[PDB]
Order: structure tokens, then C-alpha cells, then sequence
């Protein structure tokens, strides 16, 4: 077959009742999760292959950068619960990776201080049980899938994108590629 277990993909041993549709994970210290957000835009180009009326959902992870990763997946819940994801992601991910600019807790509220997103505003997000709930969503989706490795993407909790069986000559291709597979795993 074109599509083959283990070759674009591969099937978890334990499937995940209840999953998001299409889950990604990911870490502002992860750095293939660098290009797969700013040079290959993954997310998008999948989302413009999958049918219209089908919910997207990216996680962020603890287990890379420490204390200040675990800092990263509370300010992504509070970027999740304000909405604002799209205003952060690129000055998290060249704050920890590019410049090296975010050390502390203090220097992720300056991101989101500088995206427009207001003091109060962010410190009531940031100590909000809303948030906490959406921190203890991020782990347990990691938790329930034995994640251990990013950047990762499932399959109505039943398939995994496997990204090392695809071709990397052409980076347009690659992502072609990825999309075509969440596409075809979607319709499985
Ligand atoms: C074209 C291209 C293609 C790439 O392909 C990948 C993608 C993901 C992975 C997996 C990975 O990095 N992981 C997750 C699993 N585990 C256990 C780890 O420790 C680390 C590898 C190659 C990566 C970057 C680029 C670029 N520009």
C-alpha cells in the first residue's frame, strides 16, 4: 500500500478513547518544533487539508527546559484560555531558541506583555483555576498517549505521524506529505 504502519505512520499499541480529532504536541525548546512552526508552518498546512468542520488542538510539554519548560506549558494554557496563540508563538519560540532572551517566568509575561496583552489581564489568566484545568488537560493528553518524544501529532488517538519515513530533499514536499497523511489518517 501507499500508506503503510510504520512507514508515515504508525499505530499505538493503546488506542485513546475520546482523543481530540487531530492532536499535536509540542515544546518552545523542541527544536524541530522551531521549523515545524516558523520555516514549515505544519499546523496550518495541515489544518487548509483537513475538512472544514474538524477541531485542531496543539499541546505544550513538561518534560524538556526544566522549570522553565513547566512555566511554558502554564503560559501556553494562559495563551490557550485568552486566545491568543497566534500573537505568541513565534516570540516564545525565538525568545527560548534565537535570541535566548526568556530565562524566567518574568521574561514569558514580557512576551505576552509585548504581544498587547494586558498586565492584570495576564496575571489573573496565569493564577486562574480555569488555567489550571487547562495545564492538567495538556498533561494528561501527553500522559495518555506515553509521550516522550516532540514534535508529535495523533490521529483520533489511534495514529501517530511518523515524520522520519517521509522525504526531506524538498521541505515543500515534506510537508505535502505530512498533510496528505493526516488527511488520509483522518478519513481511516
Ligand atoms: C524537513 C524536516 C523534517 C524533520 O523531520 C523530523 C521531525 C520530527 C522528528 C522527531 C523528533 O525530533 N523527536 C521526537 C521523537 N523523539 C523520541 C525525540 O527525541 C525527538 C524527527 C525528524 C524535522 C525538521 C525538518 C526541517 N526543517
Amino acid at each position: 500500500a501507499q500508506y503503510e504502519d510504520g512507514k508515515q505512520y504508525t499505530t499505538l499499541e493503546k488506542p485513546v478513547a475520546g482523543a481530540p480529532q487531530v492532536l499535536e504536541f509540542f515544546s518552545f525548546f523542541c527544536p524541530h518544533c522551531y521549523q515545524f512552526e516558523e520555516v514549515l508552518h505544519i499546523s496550518d498546512n495541515v489544518k487548509k487539508k483537513l475538512p472544514e468542520g474538524v477541531k485542531m488542538t496543539k499541546y505544550h510539554v513538561n518534560f524538556m527546559g526544566g522549570d522553565l519548560g513547566k512555566d511554558l506549558t502554564q503560559a501556553w494554557a494562559v495563551a490557550m484560555a485568552l486566545g491568543v496563540e497566534d500573537k505568541v508563538t513565534v516570540p516564545l519560540f525565538e525568545g527560548v531558541q534565537k535570541t535566548q532572551t526568556i530565562r524566567s517566568a518574568s521574561d514569558i509575561r514580557d512576551v505576552f506583555i509585548n504581544a498587547g496583552i494586558k498586565g492584570e489581564e495576564y496575571d489573573a489568566a496565569w493564577n486562574s483555576f480555569v488555567v489550571k484545568s487547562l495545564v492538567a488537560q495538556q498533561e494528561k493528553a501527553a500522559a495518555d498517549v506515553q509521550l516522550r518524544g516532540v514534535p508529535a501529532m495523533f490521529v483520533n488517538g489511534k495514529y501517530q505521524l511518523n515524520p522520519q519515513g517521509m522525504d526531506t530533499s524538498n521541505m515543500d514536499v515534506f510537508v505535502q506529505q505530512y498533510a496528505d497523511t493526516v488527511k488520509y489518517l483522518s478519513e481511516k
